[PDB]
C-alpha cells in the first residue's frame, strides 16, 4: 500500500493530539515548505462522518487574513480511514499560551490587546457574513502566524461557551459574540493563577466584574457587558463591535 502522506511529506514532529486525531509538522518534498497536517480518524457514526466531510468542504471555501490558511485535504485507507488536512504552519504559542506568558498589566497594554481582539472580531464577522459561525471560540483556538497575524481556527473548557450551548438549547451566530466578550475581558485582565482565572471568568460570565477593570477600562467594560447578555438577541453583531470607537487609531511601539 502506498501512503500519500509518507510519499509526499517528510515528517518533522508531532505537534499535538486530540480525540479527533493528531496534528503533525511535515515538510512537503516537492515545494520544500513546512506545513501543519491534521489527521482525523473518520468516526464510526455515519452522521458524525457526514459532519466531517461537510466541514472540510466548508473550510476549503474560506479565505480571510484571520482564518488559518487551507492547502489540501485527502483520504487514506491503509491495510481505518483517515482524513488529512494540510494547512499553514503557525507558531507553537497560541493565545492561551500568550496570555499565560504575560501575567502583568504592563504586558497587556491596551492598544496591543485591542489590536489582537480586533483581528479575532474581524475573523468572526467574516464567518458571520458567510452565514457561518465558529461555536468553539476560545484562546486555545486562536493561533499566530510567524509574523504574529492572529488566525482563528479549531484544533478539534466550557468557560467560553454561551449559556444556550451549555444548556443544549438551539442557538444562533450570537454564541460567538458571547465568547468574544470573555476573550476581550481576559486579554485586558492578566491572571497569576489558574484558580484566580477560573473564579474571575466565572464571575464575569455572570456580569460580576473586578472593580479595577471597570475603572481602568470604562468603554470596553460597556461592550463586554453587551456581548455577555444572557439574551442572545441583545448581544451586538460583530460588525457593530468592530466599528466601535475603541478600535479607531490603534498604535503601539513595534507595530508593523
Ligand atoms: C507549532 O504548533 C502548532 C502549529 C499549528 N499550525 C497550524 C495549525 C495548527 O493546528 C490546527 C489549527 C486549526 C485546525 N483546523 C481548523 O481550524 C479547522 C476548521 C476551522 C477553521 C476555521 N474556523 C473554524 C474551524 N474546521 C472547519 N476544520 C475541520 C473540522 C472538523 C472536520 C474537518 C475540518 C478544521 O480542521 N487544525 C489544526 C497548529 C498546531 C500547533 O500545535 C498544536
Amino acid at each position: 500500500y502506498i501512503s500519500r502522506y509518507l510519499t509526499d511529506f517528510e515528517p518533522i514532529q508531532c505537534l499535538g493530539r486530540g480525540g479527533f486525531g493528531v496534528v503533525f509538522e511535515a515538510k512537503n518534498k516537492v515545494d520544500d515548505c513546512n506545513y501543519a497536517i491534521k489527521r482525523i480518524r473518520l468516526p464510526n457514526r455515519e452522521l458524525a462522518r457526514e459532519k466531517v466531510m461537510r466541514e472540510v468542504k466548508a473550510l476549503a471555501k474560506l479565505e480571510h487574513p484571520g482564518i488559518v490558511r487551507y492547502f489540501n485535504a485527502w483520504l487514506e485507507a491503509p491495510p481505518k480511514v483517515y482524513l488529512y488536512i494540510q494547512m499553514q504552519l503557525c507558531r507553537k504559542e497560541n493565545l492561551k499560551d500568550w496570555m499565560n506568558g504575560r501575567c502583568t498589566i504592563e504586558e497587556r497594554e491596551r492598544s496591543v490587546c485591542l489590536h489582537i481582539f480586533l483581528q479575532i472580531a474581524e475573523a468572526v464577522e467574516f464567518l458571520h457574513s458567510k452565514g457561518l459561525m465558529h461555536r468553539n471560540l476560545k484562546p486555545s483556538n486562536i493561533f499566530f502566524t510567524m509574523d504574529d497575524v492572529v488566525k482563528v481556527g479549531d484544533f478539534g473548557t466550557k468557560l467560553y461557551m454561551s449559556p444556550e450551548q451549555i444548556h443544549g438549547n438551539s442557538y444562533s451566530h450570537k454564541v460567538d459574540i458571547f465568547s468574544l466578550g470573555l476573550i476581550l475581558f481576559e486579554l485586558l485582565y492578566p491572571f497569576s493563577t489558574q484558580m484566580e482565572r477560573v473564579r474571575t471568568l466565572t464571575d464575569v460570565r455572570n456580569l460580576k466584574f473586578p472593580p479595577l477593570f471597570t475603572q481602568k477600562y470604562p468603554c470596553e467594560y460597556v461592550m463586554v457587558q453587551d456581548m455577555l447578555s444572557p439574551s442572545p438577541m441583545e448581544r451586538p453583531e460583530a460588525i457593530n463591535i468592530i466599528e466601535n470607537a475603541v478600535f479607531e487609531d490603534l498604535d503601539f511601539p513595534g507595530k508593523t
